[PDB]
């Protein structure tokens, strides 16, 4: 019903978070295990501060195991290390200049919060709260948003003087109330962007200003092993509700980088049997995938013998399109594609079985992708 954001499907993510929260061990910790390893060798080379982490999904698994190819190719989410991105340590109370400057070339941001403080050889009791630094990183985000504003209102208040105007002006001056009430908004209602009430049209200006308080956020809230595997933490209740009364609906994914580090020295079986006898799962699948997401993002498969490919489209695609993901020319030269719902085909277990049925439908340009679709162009 409504699109917010950058345009296209190769969407990222970034990770914001204060100095020493476990940005870094998350990060090499994702890199590390089965599904952000380099494991995937399309001699991408990836870059050392980003990470192409595995989408998991049953679905590609299923289709995976029905049709035994020679080649799986998962989905991927791509996570940034913007602290990586930067050796700087602003001397702003905040995140800093520079920092931000990386965050901006991303779509999602993952906030790791803070919620130990095994860091501490005395305690000064009120030293490391996770609740202050929340706030400052919003407040941050704000000013930045606010000042970009402001900036570029004032740009938009230069063309504006009357005379033979109204016959184009009044065009550019919608604009102008708009992007008065964006300001407003990050100013008076002191609440990130992606939270406002606002129009198509609204939402459509908003994002020619790529604002840092319109991207999706995900609060990571990393704690020790030992907290995590007992389901009680010393700061979680409070840092829950702060979420519920500044930047509400926002997910909040309870973790433990340290623990999610160590599962890594455990292969993909015995990570299962040790988090069985300890009782609890890896969090990685589920951040992934509220990553994955958050960004409006979905996908269909090309299943053959030879290969099985999960392809990441976005929410609203339409077949033309998704097809161009594969090859430019199957947008161009299509005129209908051969679409079979992963459902029907996960009820037959064979391409004629379904084929037999109908269920193997076939689509036009007007065919907007669904989740799971199996698809195949000519």
């Amino acid at each position: 019903k409504v699109q917010w954001g950058r345009p296209g499907n190769n969407l990222k993510t970034g990770i914001v978070g204060m100095p020493n929260v476990g940005k870094s061990t998350f990060f090499r910790a994702i890199t590390k295990s089965v599904l952000g390893n380099p494991a995937n060798y399309p001699y991408a080379t990836i870059d050392p501060e980003e990470a192409k982490v595995a989408v998991p999904d049953e679905r590609f698994d299923w289709l995976c195991e029905a049709y035994k190819p020679k080649s799986r190719v998962p989905a991927f989410l791509t996570v940034f290390d913007i602290a990586g991105l930067t050796k700087g340590a602003s001397t702003g109370v905040g995140l800093g200049n520079a920092f931000l400057s990386h965050v901006r070339a991303v779509d999602a941001i993952y906030q790791v919060v803070r919620a130990f403080d095994d860091a501490e050889i005395i305690h000064v009791e009120g030293d490391v709260d996770p609740i202050r630094d929340l706030s400052i990183i919003v407040d941050e985000l704000l000013i930045k948003d606010a000042e970009f504003v402001e900036k570029h209102l004032e740009g938009l208040r230069k063309i504006t003087s009357r005379g033979a105007n109204t016959l184009e002006m009044k065009a550019k001056k919608e604009e102008q109330a708009i992007i008065e009430k964006v300001y407003q908004y990050l100013t008076e209602t002191k609440q990130p962007i992606r939270k406002g009430d606002w129009s198509n049209r609204e939402v459509e200006i908003i994002n020619s200003l790529y604002l840092l308080t319109a991207k999706p956020v995900i609060y990571l809230v990393n704690m020790s092993e030992r907290d995590f595997l007992r389901q009680k933490n010393k700061y979680l209740p409070k840092i829950k509700k702060w979420i519920d009364e500044n930047s509400p609906g926002d997910t909040l994914i309870p973790m433990s980088v340290a623990f999610e580090e160590r599962l890594t020295n455990f292969t993909e079986e015995e990570a299962i049997e040790e988090c069985k006898k300890l009782n609890t799962k890896s969090m990685l699948p589920k951040i992934i995938v509220t990553g994955y997401n958050a960004l409006n993002l979905i996908n269909y498969f090309t299943c053959g013998e030879d290969e099985v490919r999960s392809w990441t489209i976005r929410k609203g695609t339409k077949a033309p399109q998704a097809a161009g993901v594969i090859h430019t020319d199957f947008e161009k030269a299509f005129v209908v594609g051969e679409i079979m719902h992963y459902q029907d085909l996960f009820d037959y277990k064979t391409e004629n079985a379904c084929r037999a049925a109908g269920k193997y439908l076939t689509k036009g340009k007007e065919y907007v992708m669904e989740s799971g679709d199996i698809a195949h162009w000519k």
